[PDB]
This record gives structure tokens, sequence and C-alpha cells, in this order.
């Protein structure tokens, strides 16, 4: 029904952290845009850094939920249709949090013990799930034509492009540079790519 | 010999725009770090936005110089060793301006008529040079196994990774996440990639 004061603060911090930078916005502007007293921010978050760490911690835990539920489907089906489901889920998760996603990938500062540690956690988990998926892929004659870290780097870099230089994506779907990003359309393009690096 | 006052200002703006954001730093902090009066900044650059546009205009014109001198070698040799030279030049240019490069690719704001127009220029030039290189590539039985916008998107996204999530690059060279970025090492990895999307 009604949005909690803590949620109002978060919603507002995402929107301004994404517009100006982290160092660009202040607790005061965040409060005024959330129509709450400044005291609420310090009470729930300690301050700007702590508000950032909450936003970054939230993003990566939502991201690794998609990873974990791909681990919980290693049975269901073939490992390439497995992988396509996980790519689809990330493209969708990225878009559903697009303001948060853009900020997390671009924010110029970041680095903050806690954040260096949130990131390390997600990367070890991401690495591990992709071996599992690729391992049971070899309990069937579906094999990567790439080492695993090579595959992950090209995947991760393609997944980030919508939030950095989307125009190149517009160009491959339209030979035009300024069409809006539709992630379901992009998925088709990544799928073709994924298919081209499996051999039977 | 001695660094010009205008250069002192630029050097300082690059270093702080890269540390905090654009909206994070002020003309006052830029002046103090350059040991020049604030008046010099307004005189040469109008202000923070105008200083940014100078830094972004400089980055892309240095980038398209590497593109233009690859156009001026369509004669010299084979189009894949052509392409490898251009990739090498960009990796090197990116690193030689690494503080500038990181800021240009990550800065959360940007967009400013002028900048929307600097970007459009470079992208049309980049697109055009890559057709030339790939066209004379077909006056010899060296062909892309990818459409041209697909090739450019994957190349451009691999070229940007050192300034966004370098750890994935460390992992492919070392199976370790925190080694320093050596662009000459990365070039070898992109070269293998480039080779895998040409057919004879």
């Amino acid at each position: 029904m009604k949005v909690s004061t803590k949620d109002k603060i978060i919603e507002s911090a995402v929107m301004l952290f994404n517009q100006k930078g982290f160092s660009g916005t202040s607790v005061r502007e965040i409060a005024k845009s959330a129509d709450v007293n400044v005291a609420h921010i310090s009470y729930y978050f300690k301050g700007k850094g702590g508000l950032m760490e909450h936003l970054v911690s939230e993003f990566y835990e939502g991201y690794s939920k998609t990873l974990e539920t791909a681990a919980s489907n290693i049975s269901t089906q073939s490992t390439q249709e497995q992988l396509l489901q996980l790519v689809f889920d990330i493209l969708s998760y990225q878009h559903n949090h697009r303001q948060l996603t853009r900020f997390v990938y671009r924010e110029v500062t970041i680095d903050s013990t806690l954040i260096r540690e949130i990131m390390s956690t997600y990367l070890m988990k991401e690495k591990y799930i992709f071996q599992l998926i690729i391992e049971e892929g070899e309990k069937q004659r579906e094999y990567l034509t790439l080492p695993l870290p090579h595959f992950i780097l090209q995947l991760k870099s393609l997944l980030m492009m919508p939030y950095l230089q989307p125009q190149y994506i517009s160009e491959v779907l339209y030979m035009q540079p300024h069409e809006p990003y539709f992630y379901k359309m992009y998925f088709e393009e990544i799928k073709i790519w994924i298919r081209s690096v499996f051999r039977t």
C-alpha cells in the first residue's frame, strides 16, 4: 500500500546518485526529494557512504539470486538452454533496476572495504556457478569453444553495454544509433552469440 | 620545459574528475590543486561544463587520430594485421590517457548538446573506417564471420573492460582477480579473438 519512509529514501537516493554522481548529491537533497527529515537518513543508513553500500549490496544480492536459481536447474534441461535462461534473467533484472544498474556499473568512486568485499563475494559465486553449469554441460557433448574466464569476460562485457554505450546495440538491431533499448531484443543477439561458442 | 597555466588546469581537472565525479568537484578545488587563481579557469574554459567538454573533445579526437591513421594504411598490408595494428593503437592510447579514458567511459552525467555532437561525429567516423578496412579485406579472401555492427560492438565492449571491471581481464590471464592491467598482455587475448572471427 503505502511506501515506507526507508523505501522513500532509497528510491530517492537511486534517482539522484544516477543523475548526478555519488559525490554529486547530498543527504540534504536526498531528504528533500524524499520529503523526509535529514535525521531519517542518518538513522537508517549512517550517511551517504552507508546509503551507497546499501544500494550496492542490494544490487549484487539481487544479481546473485538469479545466479543461484540457475544453479537450481542444472537438472531441468540442456546446459545451453540453461545458460540462455540465466542470461535472460540478468538482462531482465538489469532493466527492472535500470537506474540502479547504471549507477553501480558507472559510479566513478566506489571502493570502500565493505564494497570491495561485497564485490569479491559475488565474483566468487558467479565464477563457481558458471563452472557447475559448464561442468554438467560436459556430461553431454555440449562443450564451450572458449576457456571459461574468456567466456565470462565476453558475456559480462556484453551484458554491461546497455548501461554504457547503448548506441552500438541500437546499430546492430537497426543500423540506426538512437533507438530505445529493448532487452528482449538484445537477448536474441546474445543467444546467437552463445550458440556460436558451443560445439556438439 | 615548463607547464603552461592552461595545461596545469587541465591536468588537475582530469585527476579530480576521475577521483570524485564531475558534479563532485568544483572550480575552486581544481584551481587550488593547480595552484592558479580561479579566474584562469573561467577565462580559458567558461566553467566546469566547458572544462569537461574540452576534456571529452580531446579524448575522442585523440581516439579518432588512431582511426584515421589506420585508414592511411589500407594499402600497406593484410586487413587482419591492419586491424590488429589499430586495436593495439587504441589499447595503447587508452592506457596512455588512462585517467582521462576512465572518466570519459564512466562519467554518470555527460550529455550536453556539444558532447552529444562530439560523440556522433566520432561514431560516424569510427563506423566508416571499419567498413573501409573490412571492404578491402574482401578484395582478398579474408572475411568477417560476423556482421560489421556485431563485430564493432564486441570489440568496443572488450576495449572498455579495463576501465570498468578489470578483474575479469586479470582472471583470463592469471586465474587470479587482482593483478595489474598490462594492455600489451590484453592485446594478445583480443588478437586471438579477432583471429577467430576471420575465415579464409
